[PDB]
Order: structure tokens, then C-alpha cells, then sequence
């Protein structure tokens, strides 16, 4: 009943996992959730609701970029009663302390977008995740024997950046991964009084160009999804 | 062979029509082009290539927002040799001189995004369409007896704006419609040396809120697509 | 009587051609208009009114720079009822696609001035000409065998720029000519609800170094004025 | 160094920092064992002692981003300090936060231009070190104190010419207004160290709630104990 | 010869007085200088050179606005060897401490232009006059019994401002007068290593509405400027 | 009392000299004023009131940086009735025309702080001293046979700057010394309707690293203080 989501109140759980690709949302629903049913498909932005260890959880794509994910997250919170959003994505690393296949958590998200300046009187709004969600994801990873790197993501406006020198600045300031949405999701969560978190797997190294096999990448993605879902159960305690 | 488009050089025509919704690209391909074949589907962002009165033309969604459409348009130009991009979308009107169902052409596109400042040393880049494309579209509309309003669109960053007072500023400055991509597409076209145009139909009036029936809405969209396709042929003369 | 123009309502036609030099306004009035009379001379900024094929047309200098031309154009519109402004100027080229002696039209005008940010809540206002005026001038030129380059002008704040590296950015982004007024005139036209256009002749090339003579310049200037005047009649329909 | 008259080794690798050098003196004398003064240039007192056997330093940072940046930069680059815990006071702007509450700035918003100077005029999210935040929250839980973790706002002008900004801070959930965390976090990122800002809410900017001097001192004491306990948890 | 000035090196003195109106430059040269000769007239922007008590002094219009005066002042400094520029203009008042007919001096000039940010890495450049020139003008005025108001001018980009509320901010911050050039002239003087000063007469009040006497006050300003040149030389 | 000053109205003279270091305020009070009594000590920011040649004068530290000195100066003006503030400090030189041990006066103060943009609608506020105070200080130095250089200081935000290239821009633009407070003090004086001046001695040459003995340094500081105190008496005439 919203312009970008053809669902009804109650169709989504109060916690929604969101990759950018709607086909990754389909993959998560089919392989990690039990009895997941599709709840939306406007603009092919697929969303599903099923259970994980008996707990109701939804998964839906958010598209690429701050403006796209802002629309979906805003509607989920204000029109569907969603309380927590976990972006589950991929990112490029810029620092030598971070390696391909690492799992990173954006406790903060830097950005070159103007959206938070539009909201915050042109001052610096520190786009941050919800602390308890970060803690739950780090504890879930520790229980699985995975060491997550917690720090700042960089949410880029231009994937094909006209300023590649900025990657060196990100490296110097310890950015853990480059993606295009966390700062926008965090801005919406603060504006609408909800909670969010962005967890990402490092799929490529922007500075080194390091590569891996498709199998290795899929394995890391799977590990990250399990951590996100386990974190929901820890968060419920 | 690109990260967001699973196609190969030659799969796309040198002219691509792009609505934001991939399902609208599917509708255009099936109802306005002859023998259209799907050429891409990564992230469900459907793209097709067929013919219009014998002329090869492609149609593909671009997603929502400047960062999303920037990725697709940049890849089409630099990896697929696309020369002209015609965004075919919907927009909201803010001025009394514009009415619901009107067809508007963005000769320019204002914006609250920082992408053009990132490209243009933080000065004011006037994000403009290619003049010959604007002229071809206006002449195509004239041949069909369809009135068009040529002026500035406003490409917004936040659909759910925290600053609705900006709509009054847009009104005063003669903005013809509010959408979320034209300024970004125009910036990419200038950066990569290609040509673009954004043609939109007014679906809602942000101030009054005029109303229509589904049929009327569909009829106006069809009019916009015929103008756009006809403009390609005129542009080739 | 305004502070910068010592004329009375009705002294100016509803269309005014404006070069920066008042002596060029004089040359236009005396050699291209019939029965031209001087209507203003405050600060030596000469303005005249005469006829072209029986149609009333005015010509007046606007001085140099955005703040200067803004004063004159605002007064012409708000105090003298002027509806259309045609800047008839000179500019320097920065792109190799543009040659000296070429006639360029600013469908848009980029700038490093803060005037449009002051008007548009610090967002990006695309400073644009009126489409119908652009089309009339392009058609007038085409009828005379002159191929006008329609694109973005760059209206500079500092003729003696402390940042010459910006010329390379202008070149990359396709700027057709460098002058110091179009973006300001376009901003005034949008603010006051009037229409404007800037047509310029390329006097020199900033990138390659190509220069011109006084004779070549004079010949090209005459052509520009003939195009501008014919465009007024086309615009009248 | 130009602002610290000490020598390498005089400071522990963890330094607690209130803005007032006299609060640093109070902490050294009442919470640390055998604390000795290690610096006094510009009256910015710093001390080193032990807490439950662990070496810990405490030093004032002055008021405002420029002042605390000088001291924190010197501590990290010239004295080998690895972790900085600002232990201060702040004003609340949101109804969800009460006077006497203990807040932790996982992030710090600001109207300063310092991070823009560092980060190509883009938005650097000034953040604390996660493990330090977690240790402080766990230390507070062990003491039966509920901490509110979120964004501080590090102001440039205490006597702001724009009081309407407090309403924007309230709307965006800022937990407290102080004048340093965003600057400390920017230095920590630039110099590769770790920081955290924990503050007690001493006043409510929106409501004006009052409390006795005794109540404020008790809350300050509680917060210092949490910060020191957090160092021990962080060492594990 | 330069693109905007059709003179030759040596035609201008090392000190140039500049009003915005070229006709005011003409008036100054004919009534306050001896043996004044016109040295330039491109775009009708008249410039002259004559003497004041035997000392060579030039006078030339600068046009309206920062970009316009920047072109003329830059060329005078870099192509004609000018060392000092004295803008002699008119301005509007916004503060109740300033009255119409007052003579004000911009020791600083605030602005809404982006030119000094373009020059100064987007930081805040305080556009200032040369101190010794300010002092010379203030002392010249004091000797004549004229009490000059020395402070900040505001050099506006838009005469017909879309933001009139900014006049209340100028008033609160003590701006002494609103004109459209001083911050640009000061920016050029710093960039090129020269010296400048902007002295203006208050033609009217923006806050109270008091209107205006102009000729008499203008004459006084020019007398102060000229005497300030000789003091500056000593 | 005020939050940062434990004094009462009347404890401070109407003129206050302010070094950044409270121990330098103590030194000035004990060695240059007669019968100075300490009037405040909150946060160890010592302030004193005594007489100089019979004239009541106060001296108090202001701490380091714009935000710190802004608090103290604002409270002195609005709560303690102070009319004139004379910052007496040290600075670093960037220009060859300035030498170590020189005494410089900030008629203006440039800055990279955002405080004056926050006050002045994001435009350029020229942070300036009060002219009569500047003149009094220059005349006081002349009486003592001490040459002074009057120009623009640069009030830095980051002592350990991440952008040392800005020192070359400061040099080119004639900056006479680099400190961290004058622009802030000047902004407060304008906002609160008071008067201020910053006089500094060059302690180091950021470009050459010029050097001296402690005795020479102490001698130059004493010279600056004598000039400052003498300027108060001249200012009263
Ligand atoms: N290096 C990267 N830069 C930007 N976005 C990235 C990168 N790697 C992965 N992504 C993610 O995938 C998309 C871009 O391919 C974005 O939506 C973002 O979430
Ligand atoms: N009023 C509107 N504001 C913003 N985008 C709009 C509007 N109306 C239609 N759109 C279009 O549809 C999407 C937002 O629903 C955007 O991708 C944009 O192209
Ligand atoms: N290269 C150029 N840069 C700026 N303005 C130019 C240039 N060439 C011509 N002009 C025009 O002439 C004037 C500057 O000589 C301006 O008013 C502008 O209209
Ligand atoms: N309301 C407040 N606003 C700003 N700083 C505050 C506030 N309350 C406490 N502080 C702290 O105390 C000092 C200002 O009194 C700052 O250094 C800051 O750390
Ligand atoms: N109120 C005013 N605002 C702007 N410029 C003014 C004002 N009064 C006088 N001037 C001067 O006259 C011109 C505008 O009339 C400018 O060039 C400026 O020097
Ligand atoms: N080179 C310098 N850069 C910045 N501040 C300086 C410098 N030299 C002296 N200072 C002064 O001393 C302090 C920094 O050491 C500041 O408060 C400032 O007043």
C-alpha cells in the first residue's frame, strides 16, 4: 500500500535483513529462512518473510545508493512497523589491515553524500549504527569463531568515482570498507527513531586488487548471513 | 562483463531508453518494440534490445536515485558504447503552470546532490541535456499534437524530504517536475562525453494533488514513450 | 526612474540585446537598428531603442561580471517590463571541439559565483536559458549556414583566475565558452519570471592558444547580431 | 613537548581526561593509588598512578576541539598513549535522557570544520573505538548503572548564536552536548589510536532540570569508577 | 595595452582613486586635480592622471561589483605598476550608529562572494585594507573635523538581494556600510602584494529609511582621500 | 558567578589583557601591575585585577583555541561588563617579511574555523580588531621605539595541521602570524558589541625555524606587554 512496496502492515517482521540485490534477498530467504514467503515485488525489489530458529525475520533488497535505500528503509520503518534494519552487503577494502573475505561491521559510516547535511543544518552528523545491534553481531561472530573488524564504512555516491585519491584518505583514516548505503540507512534510522546496522563481507581490495574464487566469496557471504541472523536472536534477549 | 550488467559489447543499441522501474522497461520492450530480446538481468535490472520502425533501440531500468542511475549509465557509455540515453519517467509537479498528465522535458536538472560538486571543483555545474535531443523530443511531441513543457527538473536526494519548504523554492524558480535522476545522468553524460535527455510525465501535483484513473495514467505514459521513440528517429536524421 | 537607468517606462522594447560594452550597444543600435534613439546613459552604460523590420528592439550594455549584469537585467525586467534578454557577447574557448570565430549558445551556464546558491537554498540551480529562445537562435543561425555550438558556458568570477587548472575541468566537461555573465542573467530571469539567452562569439582559445584579429572578430560579431535579431522575429511567431 | 612537560614513560598507555585540570587532580587523589603529577604546563595538570594495580594516567584536556586536539595528539604521538577516555559532563537535549544519566558517545556529531579539513570536505563519522565502548557499557552493567549509548554533539560555541540547533539535535537523538569528543575521535583516527567519551548529564538544555551539588558529585564518582573498571575489562 | 585599459605604462600614477562611476572619475579629475588628462576610455571606463599639490595622482572608474572592479584593479597593479588603490564610493547604512552623510572606512570588508574562498582554500580570508592607508585617511578626516566610522563594509553580490534578512545580520555585527567592491579589491591587493583602502559616503539608510547634501559630502570624501595620499607618502 | 569564572560583577576592569597561558597571566599580574589580586581560578584559568600607572587593568588566561577563548571573552563582556579585550600572545611566522622576535598586530584574523560562518549566514565575515585599539597599540610601540607589523593573523583550528601546504597560501596572502584565537575573539566582540585586539610576538618561523635564547624570548614578551599596557592608557585619552 506504499508507493514502492506492495505489502500490508504485518507482512514484515520487526527485523529486516537487507542486501542491495533483490536476488540476494531471494537467496537468503530460500536457503537461510524456514518457510519464507514473498511479500513484495514492486520494481522487482523482492522482499520475503520467514523464520530463523522459530523467530520471524524478513529479508528484502534495498537497491544501490543512498537515495534508493533511504526510500525502502523509510517505508519499512514508518509504514510497516520495522524496528531494526540489518544491511547485509559487500564492500571494497582500502586499508592493508583489512583483507578480502573479512567480515566488517560499520559502527559508523562516513560519506560524500549531502543527505545528512540536508538533515542536520549543514553540520557533521556522525551516521552511526545502534550499539546493541553492533554488540549482538560481534558476539554472534565470536560464537562462530569469526573475528569481525568494527569501524567506519564509507558510503560512496559515485561507484565510478572521479576522485580515486579519496581512497587513500579513507585508508589513512581507517575506513574498513567502501559501500554505498550505510550512511543513508543510519541517517533514516536517526530521523525516524529506529535502529540499524550494516555488516559487510570484503569482496575486493581497492588498493591491492586481491582476488579469490567464487566459492570462497560465497562461503564468506554465507558466514556473514548466519552471523546476522544469529545476532537477531542475541538481540532479542 | 561488467559488475552490474551481464551483457556483452554489441548487445545494446547506441540509444537506450531508461525508466527507473525494470518492469516498465519490460513493458516498453514488449509493447513498443519489435522482437525485443532481454540482454541483462543482474539485480533484476532488466534491459532489452529490439527495433522501432526498423531502428535498433534498447530499453533498461536505472533504479532509483542519482547513485543508482549513475552506475548503469556510466557502464552503458563506457563499456557498451552507448551514445544517447533517454530517461523516460514520472515526476511530481510543484508549479501552477504545470498540470498532472503533462509531459515535461528537462533541458536542465537542478539537484540537492553533491555529485556534480564532487566532479566540478565544488562550483556550480549546470546539469544539462543535449540540445539536439531536447529539440528532437519537442518536435516529436509536436508531430503527435502533444504539448510539452521544457525547463528545469529537480533531481531530489530524499524522496521523503525533511525539507518540504524547498518545494516552494522550486516553484518560484520555475522547476517543471521533481524526480531523482536527471541531474546525475546529465553529470555522467558530461563526464564521459555522451548525450542524455530526461522526459517525464507528471504523475502527481505535490501542492494540489490532482487525481486520475489508471487508464488515464497508462495513456499518458504511452504518449511519453511514443514521443521518446519517435525522437530517436528524428535525432538520426 | 531607477538608480542605474535614467529612462521612463515604455522607453525600452520588451526584448533587449545586451553586450558588456556600452560602445558595442552603440554600434549595434547605429548599424543594425532603424531610427535608434539613446534612452539611458547613467555611468556611461548606454541603452538604445529602435526597430528591426518594424519590430521594436532595444540594446544596452550590461557591464562586466555577474553582479553588474544582474543590476541592469533586474531593473529592465522589474521596472521597464522587459520580457526577454539576449546577451550578445564574446567568450574564450577551452575545448578542442570549439574553434575561434565559432558562435556558441549557452543552453546552460556553469559558474563559480555564489549567487544561485544564495537564491536556491545552497543547492545546485541549473542556470538555463529559455528553450524557445535557444531554438529560435539556433534556427536563425542554421538558415544562414552557421553551425552554432549549443552547450554550457562557464560564467567566471575572476577574469584573472588564481586557479587556471579549472580550465582543464571546463574542457573535460564540455564547456563551450568562458564569459562572466550568463549564469547571473539566467538566475535573474528565473527569480523574476522572465526569459533569457546568451549567444557569444569565440574570440580566443585558452587551451590551444589560437587567437584572432580585430577584423575577423568584427565579421563574426556582425553575424551574431544578425542571428540574434532574426531570432527575435522567429520567437514572436 | 610544547604543551606537556613530561618524558616518555611518564604516562600509562591509557589516559582518562576531563576538561578541567582540577577534576584530573580530584580523580588522581581520590580514585588512583599513589598518583604523582607528571605535567603542569599552562596549569594543565596530568598524573599517573594505579587502579587495582594497573597503571593509569589522568590529565585535563581544556575546553573545545582545538584545545583537546593538541593534548591528545601529543599524548599519542610523543608519549605512546594507546587509549584515551574522555570523562566529562554534558547537557541533554532529548526527553529520553535525564540529568544524572551516564551517556557514552559511540559517535560524536559536531559543527566544527576540523574533520572536513581532514577528510576532503566530506562527512567523517567521528567514532569511538568499539571495544572501549563495549568495555565501558559492561563496566556500567556490573555496577548496576544503565548507560545510554549514542551520539554526542561536540559544540564549537558554548554560547551558541543558534539555539534552534538544539531542537535538531533532539530530533536526531543526540544523547548529550559537550565540546570535545568529535575532535578527540578525529585525532584518534588520524594518529591510529583509540578513544572513548563517557559523560554525566549535568543539565538539561531543553527542560532546565536541577539537582543538588551532592547528587552531581555522586554521579561523577560513579562514572569515574565505570571508566577505570572499563580499563581493566579492556585489558582482558 | 591591456584588454580593458587602453593606456601605456607610466600613464597612471602609483596611487589611483576609484569611484564606481566613470563620470565620477571625470568629475574628480576636473575639479580636484590639476592638469588632468584622460588616459583610458575602453568600455567608457574613463581614467585620468593629474596632480594634487604637485604629486601625481590618478582617478578611474571601476564599474559595479566584485568581478568588475577586480579586472580593473588587477590590471592597474600588474600591468601599470600601481601600488595603492583608494576606492572612493557610496554605500547604504544598516546600523543605527551610522547616519546618512557619514564618511565610513572599511578596515575590513565582509562579503557573500566566493572570490576569497576561491583564493584561500575555502577558508575565511579577512579581506582587509592596508593599515597605514586607513590611518592616513582617518587622520586626514580628523584634521578636517570629520569623524569617520572605521569598521567593516559588506560588499554585496546582489544589489537586489533575494535575502533582505541579511541586512539585520549586518546590523547586529556592526557593518558600517553596504557597497559591492571593497572585499574584492582587498582580495586582489593581497593576492598581488599591493595596498588598498575603501572610503565611502553614506547615501542612505537601509534600516531606518533615512534618505538624503550628497555632493557636499562627496567633495569632503575626495578631499580626505587626496590629503591621505600625501600623509601616506611622508 | 558564571560557569567558567568564579568572580562577581566589578571584579574585572573594563579592559582585560589575555594571554592563552594562565601562568603568563600570573606573570603579567605580578611583574607589570601594581597590587594585583586574583579574581578567578576555575579550571586553573587564573585572572587578576591590579593597576598600571593608576589605571585599573585586568589580566586573565583564555586557554587554547577558538572555542576556549570564546567562552571566556563572551563571559567577560556579557557578565562582567568588559569593554575591551587585548589578547597578548605568541605566534608562528610564515612570511619572509616577518622575523622571529617581531611584534605583530592582527588588524584582521583569517581562520579555518567555522564559527564566523555559523554567525554570519555562511558568508565571509572579516574578523577584525577595533581600529582605535590597533592605532593605540601601534602608537604605544612607536613611543617605545619598537617597530610593529600590522596585518592579518591566521587563527588555526589544528596546531598539528594535516594540511601544512596552507602555510604557503598564508605566506602568499601576507599573513603576519599564526595563532589560534584572534578570529574567534573578534567574532565574539562583533556579536556582543565590544572591542578587541590581538598583539603577538613571533616565537618561531614555521618556514625557517629561526632560533633564540630564553632571555631574548623573555625580553620580547616584556616588550609586547609594555606596548599592550601603554596602549590602554593611550586608548583612554
Ligand atoms: N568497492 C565498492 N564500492 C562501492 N560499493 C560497493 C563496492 N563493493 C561492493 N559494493 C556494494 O555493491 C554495490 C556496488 O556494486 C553497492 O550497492 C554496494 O552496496
Ligand atoms: N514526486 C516525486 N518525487 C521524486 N521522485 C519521483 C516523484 N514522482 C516520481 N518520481 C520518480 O519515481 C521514483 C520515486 O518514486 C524516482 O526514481 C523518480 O524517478
Ligand atoms: N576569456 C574570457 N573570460 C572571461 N570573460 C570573457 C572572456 N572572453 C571574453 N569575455 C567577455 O569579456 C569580458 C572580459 O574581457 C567579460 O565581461 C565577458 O563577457
Ligand atoms: N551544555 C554544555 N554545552 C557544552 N559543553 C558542555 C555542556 N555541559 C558541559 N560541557 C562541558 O563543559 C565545558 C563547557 O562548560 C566543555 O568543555 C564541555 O566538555
Ligand atoms: N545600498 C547599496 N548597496 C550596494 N551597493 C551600493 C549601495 N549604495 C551604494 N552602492 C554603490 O553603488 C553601486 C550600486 O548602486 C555599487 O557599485 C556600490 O559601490
Ligand atoms: N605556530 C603556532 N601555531 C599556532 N598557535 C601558536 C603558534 N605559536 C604560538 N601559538 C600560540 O600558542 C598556542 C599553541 O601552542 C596557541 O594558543 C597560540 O595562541
Amino acid at each position: 500500500a506504499t508507493p514502492h512496496i506492495n505489502a500490508q502492515m504485518g507482512d514484515f517482521a520487526d527485523v529486516v535483513l537487507m542486501p542491495g540485490d533483490p536476488l540476494r534477498a531471494k537467496y537468503i530467504a530460500e536457503n537461510f529462512l524456514d518457510n519464507a514467503v514473498q511479500v513484495c515485488d514492486v520494481r522487482n525489489m523482492f522482499g520475503y518473510t520467514g523464520t530463523y530458529k522459530g523467530r520471524r525475520i524478513s529479508v528484502m533488497g534495498h537497491g544501490m545508493g543512498i537515495p534508493s535505500c533511504s526510500i525502502y528503509v523509510t517505508e519499512l520503518i514508518k509504514d510497516y512497523g520495522v524496528k531494526k534494519i540489518i544491511r547485509v552487503g559487500s564492500c571494497g577494502a582500502v586499508n592493508e589491515g583489512i583483507k578480502v573475505r573479512d567480515v566488517v561491521i560499520g559502527m559508523g559510516a562516513c560519506t560524500d553524500s549531502k543527505v545528512n547535511r540536508i538533515r542536520f543544518k549543514d553540520h557533521d552528523f556522525a551516521a552511526i549504527a545502534d550499539y546493541k545491534m553492533v554488540k549482538a553481531a560481534e558476539e554472534a561472530a565470536k560464537a562462530r569463531g569469526i573475528d569481525v573488524k568494527v569501524g567506519n564504512l564509507f558510503s560512496a555516491e559515485l561507484f565510478y568515482t572521479p576522485d580515486p585519491s579519496m581512497f587513500d584518505v579513507m585508508d589513512k583514516y581507517g575506513i574498513v570498507g567502501v559501500e554505498m548505503e550505510a550512511a543513508g540507512i543510519y541517517g533514516v534510522a536517526a530521523e525516524y527513531g529506529a535502529k540499524a546496522l550494516a555488516i559487510c563481507t570484503v569482496s575486493d581490495h581497492i588498493k591491492t586488487g586481491e582476488q579469490t574464487t567464487s566459492e570462497e566469496r560465497q562461503n564468506t557471504f554465507n558466514e556473514m548471513i548466519e552471523i546476522a541472523l544469529d545476532s537477531v536472536l542475541i538481540g532479542d534477549q
